[PDB]
């Protein structure tokens, strides 16, 4: 099996590995990067993998140690790929945005790297692997066209998010975020912080404020209350999407729908 650290990396790997080997996701969606410690059973899975796919030590810091013993020809470390360097832009404490799965261009380079490793590891399946890469790139191009068109009429509409993640996706499709607020998903900001957030919401003319699935509706409402800003939800992990050949294209389209759902009209 190919073992991917995070679900959207699973989406990409499952496009390339389809009909060749299973794709597995290491961690449940609810986990994170610095508090999370790997179970010995997780380490075993990594070492048993045909191929490990992860962003790298600036993102899944918790697995850097586990991945040292795995040979280079059995891992794709996305942040360290040669073709990914010119695609990086300025796990949140590092210098670069490491939410790399949100860049269609980085997804493409990831798929190429996965394909290349798999062909070396499983040359008996080269043709199927070539076919899978061909199909992934064709879907990505088609999705890219479709999403770009869905999001084009939304240009210029401002919004805030509770997570500085989406820059790769927003720059690529020409969305115009105003900025981000650090908000605890379980606990609303204090009186002073909330005042400052709410005034920026109105002052900067935001159409929407976007939360994520793990935010308690109460804290989102507390942020949006009084302002005339519509509330939205973005899911940067596509938690509801199953692994499979078409999953990464489905993820990019679902994210567009989530943006559009709050942003369009008014
Ligand atoms: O980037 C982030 N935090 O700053 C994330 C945001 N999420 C969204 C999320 C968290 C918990 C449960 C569901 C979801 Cl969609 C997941 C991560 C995340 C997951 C694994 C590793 C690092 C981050
Ligand atoms: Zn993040």
């Amino acid at each position: 099996a190919v073992v991917a650290s995070l679900k959207p990396l699973g989406f990409i790997a499952s496009a390339i590995a389809d009909g060749v080997t299973d794709t597995q996701v290491l961690l449940p969606d609810g986990a994170s990067e610095h508090d999370y410690s790997l179970r010995p059973s997780d380490v075993k899975r990594l070492q048993g993998a045909d191929l490990v796919v992860w962003v790298g030590p600036e993102m899944e810091a918790f697995m850097e140690k586990s991945v040292r013993n795995i040979p280079d020809n059995k891992q794709v470390t996305i942040a360290q790929l040669a073709d990914v360097k010119p695609l990086l832009m300025k796990h949140h404490h590092g210098e670069y945005n490491m939410h790399l799965w949100l860049s269609p261009e980085i997804a493409r380079a990831t798929a190429v790297a996965i394909h290349e490793k798999l062909v070396e590891l499983m040359p008996q399946s080269r043709a199927k692997l070539d076919a899978n890469l061909k199909d992934f790139e064709a879907q990505l191009a088609a999705t890219d066209k479709q999403v770009g068109n869905e999001l084009a009429p939304l240009k210029g509409k401002g919004y805030f998010v509770f997570h500085d993640a989406y820059g790769y996706y927003e720059k690529h499709y020409g969305l115009t975020p105003l900025g981000h607020f650090t908000v605890n998903p379980e606990i609303q900001p204090g009186a002073q912080r909330l005042h400052e957030i709410r005034t920026q919401l109105v002052e900067q003319k935001a159409t929407c404020v976007f939360a994520e699935p793990q935010f308690r509706p109460a804290v989102v409402e507390a942020v949006a209350r009084g302002t005339s800003v519509r509330m939205g939800t973005l899911d940067p992990l596509g938690t509801n999407i199953k692994l499979g050949k078409t999953s990464y294209s489905a993820f990019l389209s679902q994210l567009a729908n989530q943006y559009a759902s709050c942003l369009k009209g008014d």
